């Protein structure tokens, strides 16, 4: 319970399950900043992970304390990324469908061969697998809540794509 | 593009693919009110959803515009839900892992045998198969987007609970 790394404040996060009378419980609650990667271009935070899907609501574990799994991307991932004025991320592509949500901000979205657009606080992106990457072109840091679920590589003309 | 019927914002919807070429584009985009469902506790608006998880990034399928599958919370939808002043969601169950993420305003999250707290804004739920409602005590509406992800029925010392 400090202020986040990127200004913006920490991130409350609450988890329920059941109990061994199999009653809906809460298990956990906290409130924890985003942290600074080594670049300095963003503040991030993990709050939850499955280690397949469909999930399992009968694994107990900590998903933002999970093991390493095999498949990359495997399961499913959401955490918390604070996008730093002026800064971007790397350009990639991942075996996975995800759902961003702009929180805070806003954020230039950019794809293949220069297409970029701004999705606005409280717009919502469907990234369906494809290259890219985030940029703030702005003051202020932009909050996104992203949710990515496994999906196989794309593919195109019935092959994965070049990286 | 009007103002939601909970009297907040219209919701950008981004959504990303690839072309014939196999390069990543912008596939659509649209700014959409969320609309009051007919008990009038709620307005809503489904964004995407995949008809499996893990899904599938080369189904071109408009994910808010898809024909009901078997499984009952079968694969992946994210919806977003402006729960009204003074209102309360029906209690219930499903087979499904939810993050849930509070855009605006903030929320009760009750569960089983009346245990209840509150997520304040930018607080993020995870929500591992348990009976719950949501109840807005506050008079002002409150935003809340919500990833729901297959998984089985939680086991109970071996079997599902009674409903
Ligand atoms: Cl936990
Ligand atoms: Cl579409």
């Amino acid at each position: 319970e400090a202020l986040s790394d990127s200004g913006l404040p920490p991130v409350q996060r609450v988890v329920t399950g059941h109990d061994a009378h199999g009653r809906a419980v809460f298990k956990s609650e906290d409130v924890t900043p985003t942290r600074m990667i080594p670049s300095g271009d963003a503040s991030f935070l993990l709050v939850w992970t499955t280690a397949t899907v469909p999930a399992d609501n009968n694994d107990e574990t900590d998903g933002r304390q999970r093991e390493a799994g095999l498949t990359l991307d495997g399961g499913s991932v959401i955490r918390v990324v604070d996008m730093l004025p002026g800064k971007e991320s790397p350009m990639h592509r991942t075996n996975s469908i995800d759902y961003g949500i702009v929180l805070e901000g806003e954020i230039e979205l950019e794809l293949d061969d220069g297409a970029k657009r701004t999705v606005r606080q409280g717009g919502i992106i469907v990234q369906r697998g494809t290259n890219h990457l985030w940029r703030n072109t702005t003051d202020k840091p932009c909050r996104i809540a992203f949710i990515l679920i496994e999906a196989p590589a794309y593919l195109h003309n019935g092959q994965p794509l070049p990286e």
